[PDB]
């Protein structure tokens, strides 16, 4: 029979029970069945963005036929998976693909209208046999579908429906659309509540329902790449994989095994002893931990085997519902269900007793591990070091930023709300405006914020507004439309954030540009969405937008004295009302103002430069001290409020680095020597003692 | 032959324009992010015409169309938001002359996607000076007439022939903002109950927020970031201590000059 | 027997010690083993510039299988590698690439969930003539294949972001 | 016979790109993909010869043939 030569009975595989039970979806499956039982055009197609279960819709159709929940006109149908990979196979001689295909056509005409044809990737069938002057399946299924003796069922991606089948208009209107909807968050919750037991049959572990609903919430908010419910499925499966490999690993056994091999190497090097006894104790401890590991593995193995027998009992009582055996129903129910449920719960609480070293159930912490590793959103529940680190955010800033406490407190509040998770799900996390004089650590503040969040200085998409002094530069940074040159690339900032989802964006020197470069900024601070040239959105909600300008800096240095903070912000906010548009300054979280530095802070900054200098030269490998009189004279020589801190920086740079590296490569400065940075009469000297 | 309704909203910012449109979408589909939002402030040059309607034959991204005619060929009953349209390059609107004359649209590949079941909404924010100047002691009608003349200064006379009704907004009063604060505290209770903390508030603290976030000149967002700072920062502060036991009634009660939480 | 015609038993080679005792990279090997014991989407890809030894990473995985350092889904499997250029280069006519491709899938189902597949040049498999990804679409989707990728980041962003089933 | 000598015979075949990308056969193979096992079988210490361009066409693109 030529039917099995190229097709696959899905109802065979439904009887196999290998398939996903499909939950929800009364509406589209009723709609598809209505399009199946017509007079002409027995041709539904499934259309929607990928992952949404279009294959599973037809699979759930087959399950409801075998279970018999259909109208009577389908009771007896045969859904078949036609295969392009079967049909294209060896058609190297002329008229070979067409021969196979028309054999299929006439043998389904033999079937007396009791067979439903299923094809995935219907566009592939459209371009299947389309050779240069040949015949495809498109112009061969043109006749058997306008009459519709061939009960086709389609499946496609939305874009490639548009490119591929809508090119061919006749085989476009052979088929009725069914616009498969993006499933909702709560429908996704329900589906995940149904798909749990198949996954636990796979990964030999257990799943907790708050982790399920948290998987739905997190996957819906933070990813933007794939679509529901598929990304939630992948989170769940990936966490279950990590837990299974934690089970068959352990880390204390790793430490004990590295310990016993270290003590074994030490004992063999010594061959006073005591280390035979210590090695025996550590190997006995390792053996006990290993035996506990094996006992946990045996316990979870037996629990999973009896859970698998429970699921086979569920499948068997459904086979008894379809077939209709009498004693099998009450027998399987009243015997197999309650005793296996109670001893499966007994095995579960036995696991909760015996699991000491490892973990067994899927918790939301595991899910958030997978999500944070998977893209980069810092989701997970806080461990102690990171949380108390966040509580001492201000301290860590003043480990690197002395002075300007306002912005420290501001950004500390921002990121505490961020990792707290109280942010607005329609606005980005940080949205700030920095106004201070030239050279007061604003850029280094943001760099330190990046180094807090990321342990990285410039993993931040600094996009300097100084370049952008005419109107085109929006189309530099967001892209250029189709037709023009920069469509093939995509924009800069939009690919920066689509690459790194969780970043810190700087718009430095934001006094320079024309006042309508601030409209992308309006859309960013409106929803956190931005549409680049190609026409898709990019999520900015998990980012931080930062501007550093120097507008009222003259008024800052004029009147930071004899004023409080409130009148300061009021007057300089009016100054921005002179400059920018008021439609913009509503959007900003806090506009902190930067006072000029004081000499104590300048000395502290010099200390910081000495600390990073000692750091870099101890990386070079030098033991360097200082006469603090040199610090005092460098402080006295590099004071100017009108120019900020960087004059001290270049004074340090010149009057330190020049004699230093002047005498390093001379062989005068030997590593390991005490290098006391003493003074000359007007300069600095270093000694080798 | 015309699309369902084509409105030009006006006002100063932060009074609820975008929220009216998102309220429509979250009504009509129960979703804010199921609509069409063309951020028209990008369109400061005359090219993004050829990002929304598509690029003609013989050019780069030809077989993927615009952004507009794609997703309105898809979903024929959407509600477009074109926000901030006053900052477009002032002739991008001629595209919108077709869009609001008949709501067919000559795209790239030629197929006339049809709009006539899709609400065009335009929301500008031209009404700063005029509404802040004379919303007091004036009716709705003369305000509509005078800011209509203002938009006639800005746009083309060709254009506001088309627009169905140009409804014009008003700045907020204090009790309005108190109700706004009620809504914001509802969404805060939403975001924190998902985390799992039963939180109440002093009703006096509502009045303190009314003393806090009020200014007539900036709309409702000053209330929002006042809520942000003067509620969330002590809140997320004390949460991150491990201090707040879940299940306790966390009543946001006033300080002398601030608002504090309880654990009882 | 197209396995004799197109694949290489690397487990045989390292079993005979032919291969590099590859050192390090254990975190990435472990994440690959995580991926290779899922229920669905059972296919890792390897993103890196050529010459960083992604081949050798799969080789060291195979040596660990020879060692038997694996969890309880991989003990007894046979890792076999495959090119696409060995399949594309014999396309005189319509349907000659694809007979080879389906006979490959027949051998894969024939070994009954015991063979782990390797394929490098994933971005090659995008273009052969529809041609290649759609025939592998069911076995990549239904767990009946354990494909392992190897390509470069530029070719990932150029090719593999196009077909979502390829993603 | 190469397996009989085990690297004793050091063959030469020039135009490797020609032997890879032109040996078309009907229901039959080439020398390229039948000796691509001998690449990863060590029984092939063979030498080639080509031009600067066709090496880059038909040789540098494959991994094993690299
Ligand atoms: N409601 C549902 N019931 C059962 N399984 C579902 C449901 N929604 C999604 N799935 C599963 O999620 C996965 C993704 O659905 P698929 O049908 O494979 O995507 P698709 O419909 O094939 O679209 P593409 O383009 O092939 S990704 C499958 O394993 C489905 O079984
Ligand atoms: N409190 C501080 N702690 C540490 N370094 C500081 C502090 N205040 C200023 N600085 C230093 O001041 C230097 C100059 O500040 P920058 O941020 O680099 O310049 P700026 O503040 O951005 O102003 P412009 O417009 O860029 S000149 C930096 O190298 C900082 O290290
Ligand atoms: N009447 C209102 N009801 C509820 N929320 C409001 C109201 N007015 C303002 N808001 C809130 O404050 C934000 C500002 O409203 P928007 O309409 O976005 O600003 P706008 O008035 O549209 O000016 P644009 O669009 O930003 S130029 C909204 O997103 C809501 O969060
Ligand atoms: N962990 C490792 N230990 C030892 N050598 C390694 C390791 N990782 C990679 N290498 C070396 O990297 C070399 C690169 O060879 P290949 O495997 O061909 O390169 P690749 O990284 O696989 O990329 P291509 O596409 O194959 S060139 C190998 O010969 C290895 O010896």
């Amino acid at each position: 029979q030529a039917l099995k030569k190229y097709t696959i009975d899905l109802t065979e595989r439904a009887e196999q029970g290998k398939l996903d039970p499909v939950i929800g979806r009364d509406e589209e499956i009723r709609r598809t069945i209505q399009v199946l039982q017509r007079r002409t055009k027995n041709n539904p197609v499934l259309i929607g963005e990928p992952g949404v279960g279009k294959t599973a819709i037809v699979e759930g159709l087959a399950q409801r036929i075998i279970n018999g929940e259909v109208p009577e006109g389908l009771k007896g149908r045969r859904v078949l998976a036609l295969d392009m990979g079967a049909l294209v196979a060896g058609a190297k001689y002329r008229g070979e693909f067409e021969e196979r295909l028309k054999g299929v056509l006439n043998d389904l005409a033999k079937q007396e209208g009791n067979v439903i044809l299923f094809i995935d990737a219907l566009h592939t069938m459209v371009g299947a046999g389309k050779a240069d002057g040949a015949m495809d399946a498109g112009n061969m299924l043109k006749p058997a579908l306008a009459r519709g003796e061939l009960h086709c069922v389609g499946a496609t991606t939305l874009d490639e429906y548009r490119q591929y089948i809508e090119k061919d208009a006749a085989l476009e209107r052979r088929f009725q659309k069914v616009f498969v909807a993006e499933p909702s968050v709560e429908d996704t919750i329900a589906i995940l509540r149904g798909l749990k037991e198949r996954y636990e049959l796979h990964h030999h572990v257990q799943i907790t329902d708050p982790a399920i609903v948290a998987a739905a919430t997190l996957s819906h908010r933070y990813i933007a790449d794939r679509q529901l419910p598929d990304k939630a499925i992948d989170l769940i499966d990936e966490a279950a994989s990590s837990i299974r490999m934690q089970i068959d690993s352990p880390e204390e056994l790793d430490r004990l095994d590295r310990r016993i091999i270290q003590l074994k190497l030490e004992q063999q090097a010594l061959m006073l002893d005591m280390l035979n006894e210590e090695l025996s104790d550590k190997e006995r401890q390792y053996s006990e931990l290993e035996e506990e590991w094996k006992a946990e593995k045996a316990s979870l193995s037996g629990t999973q085997t009896i859970k698998a027998e429970l699921e086979q009992a569920k499948i068997a009582i459904e086979q008894a519902r379809r077939v209709g055996d009498l004693a099998r129903m009450s027998e399987l129910q009243y015997g197999k269900i309650p005793e296996l449920e109670k001893q499966l719960e007994a095995a579960t609480q036995l696991e909760g007793k015996t699991m000491r070293l490892l973990r067994n159930k899927v918790t939301d912490a595991e899910i958030a591990e997978v999500l944070a590793r998977w893209t980069g959103i810092p989701v997970s529940r806080m461990m102690e070091s990171e949380r108390e680190k966040l509580l001492r955010m201000e301290q860590e800033l003043h480990h690197r930023v002395i002075g300007q406490n306002e912005a420290v407190d501001a950004v500390s509040n921002a990121i505490r709300r961020s990792r707290a998770g109280l942010a607005d799900p329609n606005r980005p996390i940080g949205s700030f405006l920095f106004l201070g004089p030239t050279g007061v650590g604003k850029t280094e503040l943001c760099k330190a914020l990046a180094n807090f969040m990321f342990d990285s200085d410039e993993a931040m998409v600094r996009i300097d507004m100084s370049e952008f002094m005419e109107k085109h530069s929006v189309s530099r940074l967001v892209g250029a439309p189709p037709g023009y040159v920069g469509y093939e690339e995509g924009g800069y900032l939009t690919e920066a954030v689509r690459r790194r989802p969780y970043s810190v964006i700087l718009l430095d020197a934001v006094e320079k540009a024309h006042p309508d470069v601030f409209n992308i900024l309006l859309q960013v601070l409106d929803d956190g969405r931005l549409t680049d040239g190609q026409g898709r959105t990019v999520d900015f909600r998990n980012t931080v937008v930062i501007m550093t300008s120097n507008l009222g800096s003259d008024l800052i240095q004029e009147r930071f004295g004899e004023l409080d903070y409130a009148h300061m912000k009021e007057l300089v906010l009016g100054v921005v009302s002179h400059n920018f548009r008021p439609e913009f300054i509503n959007r900003i979280d806090e506009v902190v103002v930067f006072h000029p530095l004081g000499e104590q802070h300048i000395a502290s900054i010099a200390q910081i430069q000495l600390k990073r200098l000692y750091k870099r030269l101890e990386e070079r490998g030098y033991e360097i001290h200082i006469s603090d009189e040199a610090l005092k004279l460098l402080s006295e020589n590099g004071y100017d409020p009108v120019y900020g801190a960087r004059p001290l920086k270049r004074a340090i740079q010149q009057q330190i680095e020049n004699p230093l590296a002047q005498q390093i490569l001379s062989g005068e400065l030997v590593p390991g020597k005490v290098i006391r940075l003493e003074v000359n009469e007007d300069r600095i000297v270093a000694v080798q003692h």
